[PDB]
């Protein structure tokens, strides 16, 4: 008897939380975030060298942007376009030249290379930047690019 | 069952406390909550058309204060950033008649003395000053972007 | 089965909320224990910074342990701007207290501090190295609140 009343009580509290949270999700993503599927991209709004950007994302409980589909890539591109700053992706071929992988060592399941890329220009481009047009280019990891993490 | 229900209650209570803490964190320092509405500034300026798209694409719309209370709330963000902001309303359809994005007429207004005056015959947008008063201004001007959710 | 169902929704809510919390904290917030530090990203004199935090429903950063100090230190380091803490010794020179009047339960003064240099340093700033220094309250420092 009393338990049925508690259940109905919990239903009302849960509905309130769901509604309140749905509103805050939109508020939170504006203007530096993008939701795509179950992934969320968020830019720090500034630029940093690869290693520093990687650390920022990992320490925050996530990792550098790792678009695994056209949909995620387009979502990420929106942030790049908004800030008008090419961003770093999480993938590199630092372990084995010519073989780009995710931080986990897994090979890419998606790529959107601009024509002729990756080309390891000057024999020293192991990181990846995404342009405002959504295309990718391998680039020197020492360069500073917009920091975007995924959660 | 009771041991489970009591567990569920514990989870809901935890969520209520964590969510309340999170809301304060989110709103600091670029948002304002007033009633069921939330105003949040992007912290930068854009022309009207661009600011409007930014808000719509984010799932909301440009700041649309409908009462003295909401206007005061929005004013706080303007004062904080010390940058006048665009409101969502315009009289682009019918000169002399300002409306919300849906097309409805204003239910509240806080015009500065003599405004709106369509200065130069080309002011169809609205800006809110640090004093909270409104002034119709050229939509091509860049103002603080503030959306409501 | 309503309990089972409702619990599924709640646990799905816990997952979504946990994800949004990490997103919220990047890159201007830091969580330590049940406390959350968040910087406004700009500087302000003590009084103004204090008002902002209280108006936001929190208070100025008040690290009460080495752990909390380390978390706050991350924000200062990331922003590369020293920040004001909530404590002052305005009521009784030499005795720093929290807004509530309670005396410190933790401190991390840099060597030689607090020295009330100039005869008027009643506020506290935390450097990028995590150490504290008493400073004039009229100076502008990074605004960091705790919730
Ligand atoms: C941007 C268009 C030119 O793009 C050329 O040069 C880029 C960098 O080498 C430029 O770096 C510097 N320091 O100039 C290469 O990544 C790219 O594949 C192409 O070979
Ligand atoms: C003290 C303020 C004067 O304000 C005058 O001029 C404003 C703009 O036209 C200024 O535009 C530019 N470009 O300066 C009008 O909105 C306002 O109603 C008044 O007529
Ligand atoms: C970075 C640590 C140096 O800290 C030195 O300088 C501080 C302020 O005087 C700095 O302010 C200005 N305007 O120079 C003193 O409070 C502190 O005891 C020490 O003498
Ligand atoms: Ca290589
Ligand atoms: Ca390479
Ligand atoms: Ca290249
Ligand atoms: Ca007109
Ligand atoms: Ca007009
Ligand atoms: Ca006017
Ligand atoms: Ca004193
Ligand atoms: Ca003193
Ligand atoms: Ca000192």
């Amino acid at each position: 008897a009393s338990l049925r009343q508690q259940v109905e009580a919990l239903q009302g509290q849960v509905q309130h939380l769901q509604a309140a949270f749905s509103q805050y999700k939109k508020v939170e993503l504006f203007p530096n975030g993008q939701s795509v599927g179950e992934k969320i991209f968020k830019t720090a709004g500034f630029v940093k060298p690869f290693t520093e950007a990687q650390l920022l994302c990992t320490q925050a409980g996530g990792q550098l942007a790792s678009p695994r589909s056209a949909a995620e890539n387009a979502a990420l591109q929106q942030l790049v376009v908004a800030k008008n700053e090419a961003a770093f992706l999480s993938m590199t071929d630092s372990k084995t030249e010519g073989k780009f992988t995710y931080p986990t060592g897994e090979s890419l399941v998606y790529s959107n290379w601009a024509p002729g890329e990756p080309n390891d220009d000057g024999g020293s481009e192991d990181c990846v930047e995404i342009f405002t047009n959504g295309k990718w280019n391998d680039r020197a990891c020492g360069e500073k690019r917009l920091v975007v993490c995924e959660f």
